[PDB]
């Protein structure tokens, strides 16, 4: 197996896991593949000579795979899915294309909401974020094709699956979860906004996902996410 070396953004002390959802996505993908790999955190204020030579452009995250450096998180993920493939490693792509688009609008609605300084817009932007969360909730509670005609007591017509695409984490979860987690942490800390308990699909999803080691072991501390947002969200 050619060397697999991921370079990710360090947090506020120049070393810890940072608020860096592209970096976290790739760490999750590599974890789920089962490959042996290394992860090096990068202090962009103090780049090592090694990092400077590997990736002169300074893009981050980046991947060294064998001799070659890959940049652009989407392209790195596509490369990993293609090269770390069956029979040696599991395919991680979602089976259902809608799993790859569900919830993609949430982050931008969050950004507008949290950065807004015109109080007249508060309720509009909060509602836009809630509506995007509800669309994700609806996807998570809609039976997938694998669940056709299955039934559960007191819960007719409601999906039971753990994650976006089924009962296994897929590339779609690796993309969405780091961002959705930022939304939840920052909104709670700076505005007291909580995802309603009535969004049972979103809450079950996060409960399952946050307990998966692939997420838990790659996730920065709440206080690091909160620090990263202090200036824009205050």
């Amino acid at each position: 197996q050619p060397q697999v070396e991921l370079f990710v953004k360090a947090g506020s002390d120049g070393a810890k896991i940072g608020n860096a959802p592209f970096s976290q996505r790739l760490f999750m993908v590599l974890w789920l593949k089962g490959v042996t790999f290394n992860v090096t955190t990068v202090d962009t204020k103090r780049r090592t000579e090694t990092v400077q030579k590997l990736c002169p452009g300074g893009q981050l995250p980046f991947l060294l795979y064998g001799t070659e450096v890959h940049t652009d998180t989407n392209k790195i993920e596509e490369f990993l899915e293609a090269v770390l493939c069956p029979p040696r490693y599991p395919k991680l792509a979602a089976l259902n294309p809608e799993s790859n688009t569900a919830g993609l609008d949430i982050f931008a609605k969050f950004s507008a909401y949290i950065k807004n300084s015109n109080p007249a817009l508060n309720d509009n932007l909060e509602k836009g974020l809630l509506k995007a969360l509800k669309v994700l909730d609806n996807y998570l509670t809609s039976p997938l094709p694998e669940e056709v005609d299955e039934t559960s007591a007191e819960d007719e017509g409601v999906s039971q699956r753990k994650f976006l695409d089924g009962n296994e984490l897929t590339l779609a979860d690796c993309n969405l979860l780091p961002k959705l987690h930022i939304v939840q942490v920052v909104c709670k800390k700076y505005r007291g906004f909580t995802i309603p308990e009535a969004f049972r699909g979103v809450h079950r999803y996060l409960s399952n996902a946050y307990a998966r080691e692939e997420f838990a072991s790659t996730c920065p501390d709440d206080e690091e996410i909160e620090l990263a947002y202090e200036q824009v969200a205050k």
